[PDB]
């Protein structure tokens, strides 16, 4: 059965989700022939622009400015077509690289479209990212094209240095900043193969510097159905996602999940800190019926006087990126008679397990796996677990290779580490419930996750060695209640340098310069020796055990705490 | 410990080498003040011209022509002085760039002198190099000055069509052909600092087009003692090296090592292919007592009826630039009671490990490292190895940064790759013997070495893409017994072109045009698609695996083999 038939049948299943009907959809995925496939052409245009061309596709609000905008599927399609023209016009061919660094803005959605439509490789780039970070990224994947909002432009320029490349803006600017909107014509689909790459996410890894996860014109564009399945997004729905541009969750709940079902997207852009109340006021005042927010946000929402809210038209509420304490779910349920449904997955994939709408949520459980993923819980030496309450690594079986699973990393050795002989390793660790539920326990990696931002040690460590006074560094995750973890840095000095709170200050402010804010360590401890195995490897694990002991007792040595 | 005292004590140590006396020399080096240092002034003139002025310094023979020559150290100093005058006279200053492309000829050695004496930066250029390649070189580093023999005048001219720069010859031709023999006077040493650059070698890289390694008026001229200690060369010696002009091995064993000890140099010039027998005939017929030859030559020498030679006054025989097969050493030893002592190094360095004369040779082994270099065998994650039979990368420690070690490359990123955190990477891989011997296993690079010529893929791949019929190319080294590896080229055709031994021929002839002989592929295999990672990287690894399996089973499959 045809591409278009598939998606419509899914949409109907969304309007009343049920396990049987899910099993049906699962088989139908098995039948799809995706060998040459362009999502914009085949689904956006062919279904939604056809059948919903005049339906309002996106509603956008800048909290800071007040600026409002609303675009219909048609208006939107022509916008995307203009950009695709303007890209080809400034000399871009399929497979060419496009960095995208913008605020939440209608033109962000236009550019996502252009890129899928034109079969280009886009690199979503956060707006936190520092010139340093951008120069690394370019060094890894050199850019054919650059697109930025006015405020993030100065950073991109400086990072490029000598590189000459196409430079585009969403606003109006002084020099080599041409607007994307020019020609509707020349909006011809690229015939892209399903297995063609269109997106490169720069994801943080344990061992080293962040590399790229590689997503095809089928992996995300259709795999995202797993996500939608768990959230319960329908055609009627107004959908809202609290995610930053430059990351997957954006692609998941802000872009693909709503637009698959022809829903109305709601995009709220703010600079700086989350006005927790003002935000929820917009939610209520725009009548959003489907809402996904990272746990860190939910944590902030609870602390408010919630009596001032009557979330009148709110139907679906979800969470993903970090653990969600039952206590939070309870308070929200108590105040509004809605449950927040925790779901799981990685930049590397789409939604993997979760509390579907028709599933009795178990608090703090993420829930049950999606049947399209072949989810296995392996012990050491890859024996999949039966015993419910026993802990192990979380893995995808590749034998039937799930769609949604990224083609693989940019760094073939991390490919060899992660992919093990019929299994992909997420590295994360969990246990089964008798009833086949899933409770996240933590990360096998040395990976840190603060405020839904995944940070890998080496990024910060190497940043630290940039200071004259630093001979060795070790970056670890510390428990925090608000953001799930915090960044701690153990440091060993050169001769001459003495350990001082004044010095810790100095180093940290240098790091502000180099690292994205979420990455600047909130704690700096000067030490003598770092724990090492014989090999010479740093036992960061051992540092965290040390920190568990310290926190049971209330210890602090010469740690500086900011 | 004065400069001159040092070298005379070194010469004595050469007359009977021993580990004790070596360790002593090592300390004495530590004491030298070479902060301003000119090799010709301080060593050539001061020691040899003074005390060996009338000693025959060089004997030169052209096999083909029959032309014979003999020059004393004085005659030679006068020669160098003439040219240096003539260079200054035509407007050359210290730090000026001088390309040198000649056949083995006394004036080659005169010009080497002039250059070091005048503090000029020379680019030794083999006489193979194509007009194409020379245009590359000039593009990278502009020439002040050019010196060529009669025959390759043509080629330089065409590459130098570009500009007017000072142009000089070893013979007598019509246009911009100034002899360097004009004036002895103005032969005044340039006050060169130890760390001043005098030699720039264009060396082939794995990833890309060749860059330049940078050598000072101390690195080679005195680091060359590593080399000379290893090949036990003496004052009394008649020394011969089989190397092509325009590469390191020449500077090492043909120029610096002999002239350090005030030996008698022997230069044999031949055009085209090595008359394996006729060459050795000249060796015996001249009474060479110390001889160095690349392994590829030794391999050719074995195949002879060796009974027809009685190598009467031959004392030292040595090898370098490739592995030396035990079989070869054995056959030569059996026939002549001489061992061929395999030593090692890079254009980047001087001799680093070798079979010193006082060392019991282990077949296949390079031998033991030279004490001037801190040689380390690091595993992945740079943990120096203890376990003897364990393969790792070969690295120099920079802690005290050994002299002889090139300042660095012309390209800062290859500098960042190679020089890693207290260590320079040769990239080469080897293992220890219990007793601290060293057995080269291969290159970590995708680098090829044929007949002691170090060839880099990208040069040749790009050269191939120049052909109309070539869509994709991939260059790999295949085993050969005579040359250590051979150049194989995997090609993906454009549509229309049909694979044929005749098409392979056509491409080969075009490559003769663009690339130096050692770089023309000896094999062309037309294939459909090449194996690649997700990234788009060509898995050369995978190519060689394929070829070793094909050769174990004895198969081919539309490869054309010249
Ligand atoms: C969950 C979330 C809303 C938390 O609310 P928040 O407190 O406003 O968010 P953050 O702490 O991350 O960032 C705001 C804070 O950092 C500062 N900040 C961060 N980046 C900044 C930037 N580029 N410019 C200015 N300030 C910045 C803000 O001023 C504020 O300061 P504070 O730390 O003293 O509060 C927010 O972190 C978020 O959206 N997370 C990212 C979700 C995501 O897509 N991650 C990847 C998953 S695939
Ligand atoms: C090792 C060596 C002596 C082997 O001798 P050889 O086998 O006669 O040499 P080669 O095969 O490389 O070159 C001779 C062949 O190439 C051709 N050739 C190579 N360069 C040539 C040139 N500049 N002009 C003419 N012919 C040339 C010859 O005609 C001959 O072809 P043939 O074998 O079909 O008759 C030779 O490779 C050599 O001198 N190598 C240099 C070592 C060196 O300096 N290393 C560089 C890095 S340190
Ligand atoms: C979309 C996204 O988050 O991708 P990314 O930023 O790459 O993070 C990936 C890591 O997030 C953690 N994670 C995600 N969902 C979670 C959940 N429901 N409960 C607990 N942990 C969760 C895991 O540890 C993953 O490995
Ligand atoms: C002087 C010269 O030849 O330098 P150069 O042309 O730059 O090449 C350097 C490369 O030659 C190889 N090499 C040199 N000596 C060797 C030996 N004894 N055994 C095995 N391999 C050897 C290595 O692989 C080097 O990395």
């Amino acid at each position: 059965v045809t591409v278009q038939d598939f998606f419509r049948k899914f949409i109907e299943f969304q309007n009343s989700p049920n396990e049987k009907s899910l099993q049906e959809i699962v088989k139908l995925v098995g039948q799809l022939d995706l060998r040459r496939f362009n999502w914009v052409r085949d689904v956006f245009e062919d279904i939604h622009v056809k059948e919903r061309g005049s339906k309002t596709a996106l509603i956008w609000r800048d909290i800071n400015t007040g600026e409002e905008a609303k675009l219909s599927y048609h208006e939107l399609s022509l916008m995307s077509n203009r950009v695709l023209s303007t890209l080809r016009k400034h000399g871009l061919k399929k497979g060419d690289v496009v960095y995208l660094m913008t605020k939440v803005h209608p033109m962000h959605w236009a550019v996502f479209l252009a890129v899928i439509k034109g079969g280009f490789v886009m690199v979503p780039s956060a707006t936190n990212l520092t010139v340093a970070e951008m120069k690394y990224r370019f060094s890894d994947l050199k850019p054919s094209a650059i697109i930025s909002d006015s405020l993030r432009a100065s950073v991109m320029e400086e990072a490029l240095g000598s590189l000459k490349v196409e430079k585009f803006l969403i606003d109006g600017k002084r020099e080599t900043w041409n607007s994307l909107e020019d020609e509707s014509s020349n909006a011809e689909p690229e015939d892209t193969r399903g297995e063609d790459v269109i997106i490169n996410y720069f994801t943080s890894g344990t061992t080293g510097m962040p590399k790229r996860v590689i997503h095809t014109a089928v992996s995300y564009p259709v795999g995202s159905i797993t996500t939608a399945s768990i959230v319960g997004v329908r055609e009627s729905d107004l959908h809202l996602n609290l995610s930053a541009t430059g990351w997957a969750k954006f692609a998941w709940s802000s872009f693909f999940s709503p637009l698959l079902v022809g829903a109305t997207v709601v995009g709220i852009n703010y600079e700086g800190k989350l006005d927790t109340r003002r935000y929820l006021g917009e939610v209520e005042n725009l009548g959003v019926t489907s809402f996904c927010a990272p746990p860190t946000a939910w944590r902030q929402f609870i602390t408010l006087d919630l009596d001032q809210f009557r979330f009148e038209r709110l139907r679906s509420v979800v969470s993903a990126g970090e653990p969600l304490n039952p206590e939070v779910i309870k308070i929200w349920k108590d105040k509004f008679n809605l449950t927040i449904r925790d779901f799981y997955g990685q930049t590397e994939t789409t939604a993997m397990v979760g509390n579907f709408p028709f599933l009795k949520v178990k608090p703090g459980s993420m829930g049950k796996p999606h049947p399209l993923y072949d989810i296995r819980l392996l012990d050491d030496e890859g024996k999949e677990i039966t015993k419910p309450y026993e802990v192990g690594h979380i893995t995808v079986k590749l034998n039937p290779r799930p769609i949604g699973l990224f083609l693989g990393y940019s760094d073939e050795k991390k490919n060899m580490e992660s992919f093990r002989e019929g299994y992909y390793y997420t590295g994360d660790k969990a246990y089964f419930d008798e009833e086949g539920y899933f409770y996240f326990v933590g990360r096998g990696d040395d990976v840190i996750k603060t405020s839904d931002y995944r940070v890998g040690p080496f990024e910060v460590e190497s940043a630290l060695l940039e200071h004259p006074a630093v001979a060795e560094a070790a970056v670890v995750g510390v428990p925090d209640t608000v953001r799930w973890q915090l960044v701690k840095a153990y440091i060993v000095l050169k001769k001459g340098y003495m350990p001082s709170k004044e010095l810790a200050e100095e180093i940290r402010e240098k790091m502000k310069t180099l690292l994205s804010p979420y990455k600047v360590p909130r704690i700096i401890e000067f030490v003598d020796e770092l724990p090492k195995t014989i090999s010479g490897k740093i036992r960061r694990v051992e540092l965290r055990k040390r920190e568990e002991e310290k926190r049971k007792k209330g210890e602090v040595g010469q740690n500086e705490y900011v």
